[PDB]
């Protein structure tokens, strides 16, 4: 019928979208819109919680959710940076999308969570049709808590290291080497008090590096928390300038708008430390 067959064509227009991403925030947002669309959302500008009623969170699904939740995510941490309140906003809609994914893709996840099972022990059930769901939910997770402050972060620790625990566990080099580029971020960010440790961020950061050495987003990173931290400015200075060199046949095609994004991130880096006399 015209909604089954509006969903199907919908479904076609956000892949469509998504894979013109590197057009710009115009396609991502089509995309976003579209899949919203099809998962049975009322149209708007509004957060997901306001217009989608019953999410269909079938196996069927699953993979749109959790693309669902990256693209948003994409959509905020490329071209929200600048804007405190909307990047709060649409990281909190992708972390939204990506509990519907988790739910979706682990029917013992979402069966333990029923039977009140804490998501710290529930998520580390979720088998491999679920890796995709639990990085980008903990990706939206992480950069929604770092944004809101340090008590919000320090409260999502936890569950946080328990979700890429498990993903290391499936799979440490899905989306290249994102599980070990996410404990580099981890182990820098989280103070010495609360877990940090600069050892095991870099051991991390190394090993992504070595699973992905073309992925200029785990350079960018431990620029931005580890350079820093380590109060290294030779060290934050050649690791950008290596990521605006970066050719761009290095990387895989799939992942061109995502490296575009990390070189605009680096400019952006590069500039930040000039303004606030950073080292
Ligand atoms: C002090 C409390 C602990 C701190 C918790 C730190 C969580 C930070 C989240 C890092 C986000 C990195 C996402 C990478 C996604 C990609 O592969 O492009």
């Amino acid at each position: 019928g015209d909604a089954t067959a509006t969903s199907a064509s919908s479904l076609e227009s956000a892949k469509a979208a998504w894979e013109a991403r590197g057009q710009g925030k115009d396609k991502v947002l089509e995309a976003i819109a579209a899949w919203e669309q099809a998962m049975g959302c009322t149209a708007g500008d509004t957060s997901p919680k306001d217009r989608c009623s019953a999410p269909p969170t079938t196996t069927e699904n699953a993979e749109t959710l959790a693309l669902m939740t990256r693209a948003i995510y994409f959509y905020a941490d490329g071209y929200l940076r600048g804007d405190e309140k909307a990047y709060l906003d649409y990281m909190d809609r992708a972390v939204w999308w990506g509990e519907r994914a988790l739910i979706a893709a682990s029917p013992e996840f979402g069966e333990a969570m029923r039977n009140k099972t804490k998501y710290h022990e529930a998520i580390a059930t979720v088998g491999i049709a679920g890796l995709p769901a639990m990085y980008w939910y903990a990706t939206a997770l992480g950069k929604w808590a770092r944004a809101s402050g340090f008590g919000v972060l320090v409260g999502q620790k936890d569950d946080i290291k328990a979700t890429m625990t498990r993903a290391l566990e499936l799979d440490p080099s899905y989306y290249h080497g994102g599980p070990h580029r996410y404990f580099g971020a981890f182990y820098a960010i989280a103070p010495g008090f609360a877990g940090g440790d600069p050892d095991k961020s870099q051991e991390h950061y190394q090993k992504s590096l070595d699973l992905a050495p073309y992925f200029l987003g785990t350079k960018v990173l431990m620029a931005e928390n580890l350079a820093t931290k380590l109060d290294d400015e030779e060290m934050f200075d050649r690791l950008l300038q290596e990521v605006i060199d970066a050719d761009i046949s290095a990387a895989p095609a799939e992942i061109h708008a995502e490296m575009a994004i990390e070189k605009e991130k680096a400019v952006e880096l590069q500039k930040q430390k000039v303004a606030e006399d950073w080292f």
